[PDB]
């Protein structure tokens, strides 16, 4: 038992991350099979078409460990550069390109110079953002998730908001949410809290011995969702209630009782106690987040 | 900017994990050069001694992926089982095993099967326990710490307490805390909080911008520890405060006013406000932690 926030293991990733200097900008990128995928700002209001056509491969210095990898092509797909290399990466993993939804979680590697520096767990937020750990250098950084085997990519890292916040792309170069690589006025938007998120974490409190916040009560999805817009919470859908059930099923409490838990830890706070550790109601672990946690999903 | 509770990248131990059978039991081993680490219980108020002298080589099975791994010898250190096999871990990387005082942290590689699941950052508690996340199967799952390229292995999972924390031992076998390989009556003991990490985490706070706790009194090393005792909280020693003088010195707030801030939020709560996203103090970030979060430091 116990409930952690927990990150995949980073070592499949780790075998993809490169070092890419271009002119006075250092970064990094991630190398699969011939091809190294870095953010499109590397390169020398800017038009980065113009910009592009204006610079030769021997200007991109590509960098992994201490082998040099020599760029044979370059391309520009929205705000990602892919620089074309003559040697693939041996380390290359089962890989997929994803574009997730708000809402979902991710892995990130940290990383400066090529190098990785830590992992951690991010949420999508409603507001396109991720609430990061990136200092200057932590370009091209990736967010991913895996699959038994596979590694989905869903994310490289671009910029960082006034409010301390983070933007980026999926591995395509299209950025999450409203955001640009301009460094002109942008705001990330009123966020909310991922509702459903908050009630796959009860059941995980439930699955590990907390239950002082269940009540005999229950609502409807309608009387949830009007309590759940006052207290700035994403709608819950009958979709997420359906992506609930398992939960449900497993620890024996029906969906709608949790929400009317929810809804009880709305109104009156939680009044000197904890949940897993947090004195906050936690949004970052998706209900298929707890389901591997709880029952021991391996990877490979 | 962001401060995220991080682990190091695990690809490092990844490539040293293995599964370990013997019996009717199946466990992780830690595979470093020639020898495989796991815990003493795999074996068939048990007499170990007795026990071990009764097993053979061929009845410990050894599974690295979809590669045997042959025994050609064992040998109990404390309460971890080495077995010597016939083959040296090609990935094994640079290391020590470490043992690691109350207070420090560490990274958890969960693994089940001999395959790791996911990876979160531990700290080692006062009363020598770990919060962590281990469901059965997790037994010879390790913790560590990377500095720059070496792997310190410091923590081997063996057991969960009746209040849900976790106890283990050190490589070299020797249990953290009081605790034996034994189904006896045991309990974890009074826990407390990691003074100087939670002083640390609130100069993580400062240097990502949140100042809110901060006040202009200051408070003797005495009169802190005065107030540090009735809310269960470590002392902090003069060498603590010799540690946190980076921290300082970076955010020009002294030790010493830094923990008058910590008394006041002790005294006054931190009525609805958060700090790093916490509603609660935060005690599993060393100083060590917050400067390589803060500074960017990576490992290779
Ligand atoms: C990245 O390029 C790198 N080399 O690591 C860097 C990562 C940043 C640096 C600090 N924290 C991070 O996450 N990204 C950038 O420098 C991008 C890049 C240029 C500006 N920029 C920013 O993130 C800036 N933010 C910013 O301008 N925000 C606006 C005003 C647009 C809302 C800044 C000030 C450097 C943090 C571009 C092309 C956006
Ligand atoms: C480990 O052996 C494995 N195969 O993964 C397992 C890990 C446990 C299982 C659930 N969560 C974990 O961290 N460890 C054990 O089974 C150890 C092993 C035998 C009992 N044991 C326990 O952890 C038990 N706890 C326990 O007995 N606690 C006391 C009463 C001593 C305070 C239990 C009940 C299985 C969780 C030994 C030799 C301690």
């Amino acid at each position: 038992s116990g409930f952690r926030k927990m990150a995949f293991p980073s070592g499949k990733v780790e075998g993809c991350m490169v070092q890419v200097t271009c002119g006075t900008t250092t970064l990094n990128g991630l190398w699969l099979d011939d091809v190294v995928y870095c953010p499109r700002h590397v390169i020398c209001n800017p038009n980065y078409e113009d910009l592009l056509i204006r610079k030769s491969n021997h200007n991109f210095l590509v960098q992994a460990g201490n082998v040099q990898l020599r760029v044979i092509g370059h391309s520009m797909q929205n705000c990602v550069l892919k620089l074309k290399v003559d040697t693939a990466n041996p380390k290359t993993p089962k890989y997929k390109f994803v574009r997730i939804q708000p809402g979902q979680t991710f892995s990130v590697l940290a990383c400066y110079n090529g190098s990785p520096s830590g992992v951690y767990q991010c949420a999508m937020r409603p507001n396109f953002t991720i609430k990061g750990s990136f200092l200057n250098g932590s370009c091209g950084s990736v967010g991913f998730n895996i699959d038994y085997d596979c590694v989905s990519f869903c994310y490289m890292h671009h910029m960082e908001l006034p409010t301390g916040v983070h933007a980026g792309t999926d591995l395509a170069g299209n950025f999450y949410g409203p955001f640009v690589d301009r460094q002109t006025a942008q705001a990330a938007g009123t966020d909310t809290t991922i509702t459903v998120n908050v009630l796959a974490w009860l059941y995980a409190a439930v699955i590990n011995g907390d239950r002082w916040f269940l009540n005999r009560f229950t609502t409807t999805l309608n009387d949830f969702n009007l309590v759940a817009m006052k207290y700035n919470y994403e709608p819950l859908t009958q979709d997420h209630v359906d992506i609930l059930g398992p939960l449900s099923a497993q620890t024996g409490i029906a969906v709608l009782d949790m929400c009317a838990s929810l809804k009880e830890l709305l109104q009156n706070g939680m009044n000197g106690r904890t949940i897993l550790g947090s004195a906050l109601l936690e949004d970052e672990f998706t209900p298929f987040d707890v389901v591997r946690q709880c029952s021991g999903v391996t990877f490979q």
